């Protein structure tokens, strides 16, 4: 990456400064900004929070489900005493793509809606004035960018996006804005790796800076104190009796990176780390040597009115929710979420699935969305699918790289629902993996999630993985209600295809649920009951409990989220075990009970 | 004040960093912080994001429930480049009441829970170093603060707050904290007043600085062009083909005001204002010479999980909301809001009523939950109640928006000690508006014209009725619309040639709820119950505003005759329209 994905901090070399708040917003349906001079000031804008989705604060359709180009402005203040330094735009992400504009000028774009995106603007900056960034953003989905549809023009022109994911179509700017000051020679990125010997640990490290000057690695304890130090942009650092991050009771020490020129210091970037190890072995999870088996949930970044707008109260609400189920993990469907939340499952002790936007690759989602109205012979995958594959290699490229020192991320996803039927899906993937494997340091184990249509029998992809993720929804779409006793013998038999295979890899499901309408109480239950939640989850663990190679069951969803409406979805999916202003239904004390 | 009230601005001379984030947080039960030296640190914390009202995070009664002393701690890195600046913690708020430290020493505290706390950290602050902040705050309610009410210590020796208010007790740091720098000579407050003239207009005002060096005044419109400029500490900005600030239709002057050294600046504050003028005449609310009519809201600062906790994203969807609406107007029931309300009401024209704590003052209420005003607290409470009025004019008489203080939400008023303790805060009111704009306070059905001696120190009457609600609901409705004619016939016959604003009026409304014919509850009755008040209000020429009873369902405390908080949202708590949305929105347009 020709820019660093490391968390802004604030000390002696690196500066930082909060660009949140009310920014300037317009719409351009016309998509006249560029030739109309809109990247110096918008012309009639309208106010719009930053950080936050924009769709849910308007009271019109029109502007909620906009889709196309818009803009959003705003203006800085930049010290006096930030003129020697290299001087960042530092957005959390643009969603989904987008060109920043800094004092006029164009300094740098991006594809893709949930990851960082940083814009060097040290050759217009103008310290101890007044500055100004315009961001050009475009929300359309389509089949070479991640996450993947199609967008549909009306009658009138109007674009409509149309998802071949099952959640709302939100964007803007989702995540907090900074801009930021480094040392003309900083440090870019840095990776660290575990080994455990005995009562010692030894952090194998690498750092790339943007320079040349020698560089010192020390690592502080809990309490600040230094526990080891050496020198060098590779080396090892060993811990005698180390405190491990363990699942649910994490320890953190400090790396403190450093470079030098002899007479003093050029720059320093810390960052809390957590020792721990990773590892699959035969169809076992091993955290730090020993099995864990995952307990938790898919989530979304999604709270009402904000959209996936961030903030800290969300993550400490559903923490403290995750910590009442027993819970010790999360997966981060289906986008990287804010860095804020791997820097909070550190802490929490929660281990985290992190997911690349690689959702809505399944064929048949696709051709249901061209026959609406209308199209049953026109696709083109033989030209778009070479483009799609380097926007997700590329995404998977930074979400590592932003990623990869988090002690809770402890395996990425690649996929969610693909299709892997065919050996072109499967060269396809190969392709994902090895760029994964190769941007971790780590070398962490990979996986993806695989729905029904992925048969034992047709699946090429699922030997990429290091173990093997399920969605399944027996009970639900398929056999739900009266038939449920059909569901788990289908689901029984699905396994027992998988069983006999002995592929000797844990199989984790990642999801699996039923639409629950708060409220809606029946005897005997009926689908979209609490009672049939309550009922579909014990015969799921029941079938899960039947197969030792079952490791982890991560249910869908955590809390209900927003959706495109439709005739499926009755405000958004109801398949939270919590409501989405985070209360419990009925089947959320099943869970606790069962992962206590 | 020995602190500046002013909005914190970044430029050449001032400079701010943000505090938002996780920080470390602490319940003291044993009330033993300060005796073990949790001022330098807390021992044993959880993270609390900040802002947020700290209750809703948790999963357990006990935590969310939590009353008496509580600590918040953060660290943050402070730039060399401050030194020598006059550097500040400036809290939002702390709520209720609190004690600044900064590196273990002791700063300042504060009592009242909606206006800032500024804490001079000169002195401690340690420029280029990494530097801690802990705050101890408490939530307990009491006689001689405000809001009232009463803590009850329950056998085991928890705390829990018996508010006198209906509203949930909400607290901790529930707005944005700053630290800051300003140069050593700085504004420390200034005041604009209108005059209009024709097609032109004076603004007014008076700067006060913490020097002697000469100020220049410059006023700049919304482009940025230097439209006035005079010299002084007082003075008169002329303003020729003003853009009047008008109801909805705002428009924002910046006024710039500058310290000089003669060659050089010392400081500068820049804020947009709006000029734009308000008076009472008769039974009207002229704004800009011309009548108004208040169509609105009483609100809360109240939102799923983050409590009372600002964040920009409600302000939006709220104005879209009130927008919506066709309302003009919104009182900020029953606290001053974060600040950055009003600077968008100043944006988007809205009209507000700004209200001071000044709720849980009634004798009833206060009797059955633990004579108000005969209590030998109460010259403790009407100091506390006077400081508080104090800050929220400084802080907030220069938003265009700001067109009426509302002193009180429903006190006693029917006796002579209530007249008298009540003389006093009005007194000081006056005192602090540089626009001595108009002054109110909400009045409870208690307050009967026969008996209420507090209206007349109103320039205006707000009043907040339940006929068809608490009194003479449901199958009584026509007798309700009898009694609240009876009333408003009795007003009527004051002649007192002044206007009336319903303040409060509503019915709990269950989203969902439906019935024919209506019952109370059900979303039918609201609409029935809203038309029934509008025929009343239209039959008196002096009502003059209708502010309903509330914007949006708001977190209340426990108990039966709340269902999750209060229901009388015109609006869910999430922002969504009950049928009776449509109902206003159609009669505001
Ligand atoms: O249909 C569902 O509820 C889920 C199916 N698997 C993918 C999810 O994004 C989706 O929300
Ligand atoms: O009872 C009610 O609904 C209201 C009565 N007047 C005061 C409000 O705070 C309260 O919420």
């Amino acid at each position: 990456l020709e820019y660093s994905e490391l968390y802004p901090i604030q000390n002696e070399y690196r500066m930082m400064q909060s660009l949140d708040g009310m920014w300037k917003f317009q719409f351009d349906p016309e998509e006249i900004g560029k030739k109309s001079g809109w990247e110096n000031g918008l012309p009639a804008p309208v106010s719009m929070p930053v950080p936050s989705s924009f769709a849910d604060f308007f009271t019109d359709h029109k502007e909620r489900d906009y889709c196309g180009d818009f803009w959003y402005e705003t203006e800085f203040y930049l010290p006096a005493e930030w003129r020697n330094k290299k001087i960042w735009l530092r957005f959390g992400s643009i969603t989904h793509r987008g060109t920043v504009y800094c004092n006029g000028m164009e300094i740098t774009s991006h594809e893709g809606g949930f990851l960082p995106v940083l814009a060097d603007i040290s050759t217009v900056a103008k310290p101890g004035q007044v500055n100004q960034v315009v961001v050009k953003i475009n929300n359309e989905l389509n089949e070479t960018s991640l996450p993947c549809g199609a967008t549909k023009i009306l009658n009138n022109g109007r674009k409509l996006a149309k998802p071949y994911f099952d959640f709302f179509n939100y964007s803007g700017l989702q995540r907090s804005v900074w801009v930021i000051a480094l040392p003309e020679e900083s440090v870019k990125d840095y990776s660290v790796d575990y080994e455990l010997c005995g009562t010692d640990a030894l952090v194998k490290y690498e750092v790339v800076t943007t320079g040349e000057h020698p560089v010192i690695v020390r690592l502080l304890d809990a309490e600040g104190e230094l526990v080891a130090e050496t020198e060098g942009k590779e080396g090892i650092l060993q811990v005698a009796n180390a405190r491990l991050w363990e699942v649910r009771n994490a320890y953190l020490y400090q790396i403190v990176i450093l470079i030098t020129d002899g007479n003093g210091v050029l720059d320093e970037y810390r960052e809390k780390i957590g020792i721990r190890t990773v590892r699959i072995e035969g169809t076992k999870i091993l955290l730090n040597d020993r099995p864990v088996y995952l307990k938790g949930f898919g989530k979304h970044e999604d709270f009402p009115i904000l959209g996936r707008g961030f903030h800290w109260g969300i993550v400490k609400r559903d923490f403290e929710c995750l910590k009442w189920t027993n819970a010790n993990c999360f997966r981060t469907s289906h986008y990287p979420y804010a860095e804020e939340w791997y820097q909070f499952a550190d802490e929490e002790g929660f281990l985290i699935i992190d997911e690349v936007p690689a959702v809505g690759m399944m064929r048949s989602t696709r051709n249901f969305v061209a026959a609406g109205s209308g199209n049953y012979t026109y696709f083109f995958e033989a030209l778009t699918v070479p483009e799609l594959l380097k926007s997700h290699i590329a995404d998977t490229e930074e979400m590592i790289t932003r990623d990869k020192n988090h002690p809770s991320v402890i395996a990425w996803s690649l996929f969610n629902e693909p299709e892997t039927i065919t050996d072109y899906a499967y060269e396809y993937f190969k392709e994902v993996f090895a760029a994964a494997e190769t941007y971790d340091f780590q070398s962490r184990p990979m996986t993806g999630a695989f729905e029904k249509n992925s048969k034992p029998e047709l699946c090429k992809c699922y030997p990429l993985c290091d173990f093997i993720c399920l969605n399944r929804y027996y009970g639900w779409y398929i056999s739900g209600g009266p038939e449920i006793e059909e569901a788990e013998e289908l689901f029984r038999d699905e396994m027992d295809r998988w069983k006999a295979k002995e592929l000797n890899v844990p199989f984790v499901f990642t999801e699996f649920g039923t639409d629950t309408m708060a409220g809606l109480h029946k005897l005997p239950s009926i689908m979209w009951s609490e009672e049939y939640q309550k009922e579909y989850l014990e015969m799921n663990f029941r079938v899960f409990d039947s197969y030792e190679f079952v490791q982890g069951e991560l249910a869908w969803n955590f809390a209900d989220f927003q959706t495109t409406e439709g005739i499926m979805r009755v405000d958004g999916n109801h398949k939270g075990v919590f409501t989405r202003d985070r209360q419990p239904k009925a089947a959320a004390v099943v869970f606790k009970d069962r992962w206590e």
